[PDB]
Formats: structure tokens, sequence, C-alpha cells
């Protein structure tokens, strides 16, 4: 077994790719994960991590999040800007889901300490019946549902540091107080992609208070960076996360917030190293039981750097104090004042 860092990856996920085979015309391409897998090798980090085997998720599992009609449509293949290979896409989308499910279940059962899924295509945008933002099935969401249904996990924490809002995951657990969805993302008063994820969307029914949207508003004037996300974790995420006290931690790990992402695909000035410190802060929760799933991040050098930092953090290795900008303070203060009504630590904000 080797109670240490885990990893999952499969070459069969590469075959979800347009027949034209170009990087430029389709940002979500096979090279996104292949570059990461090769970087983890070259840095020797793969040689220290245990590499688990991935499987295709069953239609029965996929329907823990999505409708049957939807799962049959993009899960089985007989005979605009979002691609779909008619031979290999169905299998790849299911492998992405299953790869996370397998890894998450290993880390949850104290077999591995923590893990990192190098999967594609992404998931957090994918709702019950509708695919958007180059997502089809919500791999992270399915893994959480299965943890509920098959390992009786009482309290799951989903952190989503992809720069875009995970509308699908928010939808999946909106009525659920046993799952806490935390999203740090570029919002800009609802005028970014996807456009949803307002701070005041706090959940519904039994799950009122367990949906937190750390929505940055004010735009790229100035752009957000390491200090602003660190302030977010320090004053909003970790406080509410520690109070929730989850048995497992899942991370919709999009690195599109990193430097070198143009103004539709990102526009923020975070560093790869910063995601190492965020991963480190999250490791303190759930007795170390954390697993990171790959979401977005087009720029290859940015995601390869960010992945190297996160995996090293998970192993237990290492590597300033800038103030958050006025817009970050203004954004953070809007979340705390809404979530003061549901969380003890924030009562007086
Ligand atoms: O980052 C993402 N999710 O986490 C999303 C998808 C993406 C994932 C991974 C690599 C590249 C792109 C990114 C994306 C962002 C924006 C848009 C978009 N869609 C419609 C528009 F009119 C304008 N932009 C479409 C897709
Ligand atoms: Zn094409
Ligand atoms: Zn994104």
């Amino acid at each position: 077994p080797r109670f240490t860092t885990g990893l999952v990856y499969d070459t069969l996920m590469l075959k979800h790719q347009c027949t034209c085979g170009s990087s430029s015309s389709h940002p979500e391409h096979a090279g996104r994960i292949q570059s990461i897998w090769s970087r983890l090798q070259e840095t020797g980090l793969r040689g220290k991590c245990e590499c688990i085997r991935g499987r295709k998720a069953t239609l029965e599992e996929l329907q823990t999040v999505h409708s049957e009609a939807h799962t049959l449509l993009y899960g089985t293949n007989p005979l605009s800007d979002t691609i779909w290979n008619e031979v290999h896409s169905a299998g790849a989308a299911r492998l992405a889901v299953g790869c996370v499910v397998e890894l998450v279940f290993k880390v949850a059962t104290g077999e591995l300490k923590n893990g990192f899924a190098v999967v594609r295509p992404p998931g957090h945008h994918a709702e019950e019946s509708t695919p958007m933002g180059f997502c089809y099935f919500n791999s992270v969401a399915v893994a959480a549902k299965l943890l509920q249904q098959r390992l009786s996990v009482s309290k799951i924490l989903i952190v989503d540091w992809d720069v875009h809002h995970g509308n699908g995951t928010q939808q999946a657990f909106y009525s659920d107080p046993s799952v806490l969805y935390m999203s740090l993302h570029r919002y800009d008063d609802g005028n970014f992609f996807p456009g949803s994820g307002a701070p005041d969307e706090v959940g519904t029914g039994p799950g009122v208070g367990f949906n937190v949207n750390m929505a940055f508003t004010g735009g790229l004037d100035p752009p957000m960076g390491d200090a602003e996300y660190l302030a977010a974790f320090r004053t909003v995420v970790m406080p509410i996360a520690s109070e929730f006290a989850p048995d497992v931690v899942l991370v919709s790990s999009g690195f599109d917030a990193v430097e070198g992402h143009p103004t539709p695909l990102g526009g923020y000035n975070l560093s790869a190293r910063c995601f190492g410190y965020l991963t480190k802060q999250l490791m303190g929760l759930a007795g170390g039981r954390i697993v990171l799933a790959l979401e977005g991040g087009h720029d290859l050098t940015a995601i390869c750097d960010a992945s190297e930092a996160c995996v090293s953090a998970l192993l237990g290795n290492e590597l300033l104090q800038q103030r958050p900008n006025a817009n970050a303070v203004r954004s953070m203060e809007k979340v705390m004042e809404i979530h003061s009504k549901y969380w003890r630590c924030l009562q007086r904000h």
C-alpha cells in the first residue's frame, strides 16, 4: 500500500481530442495532462508517489449526479466550440470520473495519505442534464456522492480554486448540509464566465449556509494575486472549513488563476508556489485526507509548475506578506457579512 501521496492518470484520457488534433483551436487538449505527467516524472516526484490504477466509471455511478438520459448521451457511443470524438470521448469522460473515484476512495480509507488526479476533461461546470465549459460529467461531484453512498462519510469539503465558478458542483450539493462547497473564483458582479456564483447564493432548505462563494468583484483593476487569495484563505476559507470539520477534503484544482492566462480564460496574477501553500493549509483539515482533481488551466508551463508545487506539498516538502487590494477587501467583506448569519467565527462581521 505505502501510506503516502497517490496519483492517477491514464493514456486513454488523451483520446478525448478533436480529429483535427490542434492545440490552438481547442484549448482543452490532451497535451494539458501529458505535459503534467511528464513533469512529475522529470522532477522525480512520480517515483516517490504511488501510482494507482484508473477505471471507467459505471453508468450507475454517473447517475449519482446526472440524469440517465444525460449519462447515456455522453457515456455510451453506438451507431459549437466544445469538441466530441465519436469513438473515444464517451470512454474518456467516464475514465476521468472513475480515476477520481478510485483515488478518492483510497485516500478516504486511510490507504493513502493524499492524492492528485491528473484527469481530463474537467467537470465542475457540468450540471445534471447540461454540459458546459468543456465539462461533461462532474468527476469531483460524483466522487463525493459515492463517498456518501458507499463509505458513509458524514462531512465532505469541496474547495474549488479554479478561477471559474463550479456551477455544476454548486447545483449538485445545494440542498445538502453534509457537503460544503467552497468556491474561490473570478466573479466580477456576475459578468465573467460562467456568470453564476454570487456570494448571496448560500444554499437552500437543509443546506442553507453550506454553500460559500468567495466571489472576487472589481475586475483586473488591479488584478488578483498571491496576497489576495492568501487573505481569502486566512479570513474566509480556513475559518469556515475548520468550523465545519470535514472527514474528507476534495479540491476542484483549476490552475487557470495562475499567471499567463488571458482575460476570458483567467486574468489573475497568482504564482504556482502559492497553490503549494494553499494545498498545505488544506492538508491540516480532515487529518490530512485531501485529494486534488484537475479542472482548468490552459497555459502548459503554468499548470505544470502549479502541479509540481501541489504534489510536493502533498509529500510534505516546502516552497510574501502583501496587503489585499481594496477590491479583495470589498469582496471578502461582502461574503463575511452574508455568512455571518450561518457561521460562528464570522458572527461579528
Ligand atoms: O477554466 C474553465 N473551467 O474551470 C473553463 C474552460 C477550460 C478548461 C480547461 C482549459 C481551458 C478552458 C474555460 C472556459 C472559459 C470561458 C469560456 C467562455 N464561454 C463562452 C463565452 F462567450 C466566453 N468564454 C469557455 C470555457
Ligand atoms: Zn477541431
Ligand atoms: Zn477555470
